[PDB]
């Protein structure tokens, strides 16, 4: 399609390898680039983990307000919100809030270790009918977005299928749909992805992920007005190891696909 074309010189232009998905729930038609090629999640697990501690919280109630222990050992490569809180507590709920909304790489561990391992992320991922997505990693001092590894990887028609049923479907509970779509709007980290390539009168909530190989990933959930939502994923890896971020190539990815 048209699409197809303007994306392909996108990535071109880039230098690096683009893959996107896009779902237009209006009537289940999709716009894949590259969309069944694995490519390195980074931050975007981050979305699977916080919706399997919601599964959980569907039966016990109280689970997001669990007060969970920050100790020093416990932070890692980046934690803004859990630095603020070593030697204290932050619950379930703020803990996913700051794993989503600020990518905190200490509050992740904190989900994974509830769910019992990278293992208990990748299960819920497999209970929702998603095959593909695959989380082998908590996050460390050092991770790796490395070509052609498999771990931590999803593609993109698979993890936009995802993003929909979390979000849109009904993999979860309605209030625990809604804290996730609550989550996902207020994101602070995604200004520069997919959000600058769309019009400002649409409603987004985003996940982005960024890691070495000059990685580079969004995944929204869109809320045009007087129009069906879409869910969009936009993943990005470069061939050089020390390469630069390039959001400026997933915000235009965005306004290929919003024409
Ligand atoms: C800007 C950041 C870094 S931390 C956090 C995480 C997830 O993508 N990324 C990493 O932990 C990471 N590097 O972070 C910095 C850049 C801070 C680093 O430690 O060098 C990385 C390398 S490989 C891999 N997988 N993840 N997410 C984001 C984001 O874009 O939302």
């Amino acid at each position: 399609s048209a699409v197809q074309q303007k994306l392909a010189a996108l990535e071109k232009s880039s230098g690096g390898r683009l893959g996107v998905a896009l779902i237009d729930t209006a009537d289940n038609t999709q716009v894949l680039y590259r969309g069944d090629e694995r490519f390195p999640m980074c931050s975007t697990s981050k979305v699977m983990a916080a919706a399997a501690v919601l599964k959980q919280s569907e039966t016990q109630k109280q689970l997001l307000n669990q007060p969970v222990e920050i100790k020093p050992a416990d932070l890692v490569n980046y934690n803004p919100i859990a630095e603020k809180h070593v030697n204290g507590t932050m619950t379930l709920a703020e803990l996913s809030a700051a794993a989503l909304q600020y990518s905190d790489n200490t509050a992740m561990n904190k989900l994974i270790a509830q769910l019992g391992g990278p293992g208990g992320v990748t299960a819920f991922a497999r209970a929702i009918g998603d095959e593909t997505f695959r989380l082998d990693r908590t996050a460390s001092t050092l991770n790796t977005a490395i070509p052609g590894d498999p771990r931590d990887t999803t593609t993109p028609r698979a993890m936009a299928q995802t993003l929909r049923q979390l979000t849109l479907g009904h993999a979860l509970g309605e209030t625990q749909r809604a804290q996730l779509v609550t989550w996902l709007k207020g994101n602070t980290t995604g200004a520069a992805s997919i959000r600058a390539g769309l019009p400002t009168s649409w409603t987004v909530g985003d996940k982005t992920g960024s890691g070495d190989y000059g990685t580079t990933n969004d995944i929204a959930v869109i809320w045009p007005q007087g129009r069906a939502p879409l869910v969009l994923v936009t993943y990005f890896t470069q061939p050089q190891q020390n390469a630069e971020s390039r959001r400026d190539v997933l915000a235009s990815a965005a306004r290929i696909i919003a024409e």
